[PDB]
């Protein structure tokens, strides 16, 4: 049994939810909240942006050490930095951005960082600002992701066309 509440259900191991991923992570502090990062860990915009907001700009702090130790990730990696007042860890996970022109077959890899982690509460990779099509996005994650996901999607019509049409 978890924390997680009123998330509609998907499969055996994928979970869906209309929610604010800051308010559902303020709310459950799960282990892992994951981020939906670029390779330099600029969180401007977007889930990025939102989650280091709520944060007060202390994951942007720590991300900035991150990088001028190890450098950019890749495309479809990931690293585990502190959850702040969110939770327990960030799990950072970079999406292709359709936006820069990167290979959409990165999104399965990216979505298999998430195997590493036996729950997760997730915005859906590459959507929203990186351009990718949402529908395809869970998909892909309900087709790699073996762990328990918990998907918070911001936009309710978004959600609706999302379950509407979930094969
Ligand atoms: N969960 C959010 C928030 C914001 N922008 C977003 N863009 C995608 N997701 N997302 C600002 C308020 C919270």
């Amino acid at each position: 049994v978890n924390s997680f509440s009123g998330y509609l259900k998907l499969t055996d191991n994928v979970y869906i939810k209309n929610a604010d991923i800051v308010e559902e992570a303020k709310k459950v502090k799960p282990t892992v909240v994951v981020n939906a990062a670029n390779v330099y860990l600029k969180h401007g915009g977007g889930v990025a942006g939102a989650l280091n907001k709520a944060t007060n700009n202390a994951m942007q702090v720590e991300s900035d050490d991150y990088i001028a130790t190890n450098g950019p990730l890749k495309v479809g990696g990931s690293c585990v930095l502190s959850g702040h007042n969110l939770a327990k860890h960030c799990l950072h996970v970079v999406g292709p951005n359709v936006n820069k022109g990167e290979d959409i077959q990165l999104l399965k890899s990216a979505y298999e960082n998430f195997n590493q982690h036996e729950v997760l509460l997730a915005p859906l990779l590459s959507a929203g600002i990186f351009g990718a099509d949402p529908i395809h996005s869970l998909r892909v994650c309900v087709d790699t992701v073996r762990t328990n996901v918990y998907l918070a999607v911001f936009d309710k019509n978004l959600y609706d066309k999302l379950v509407s049409s979930f094969l």
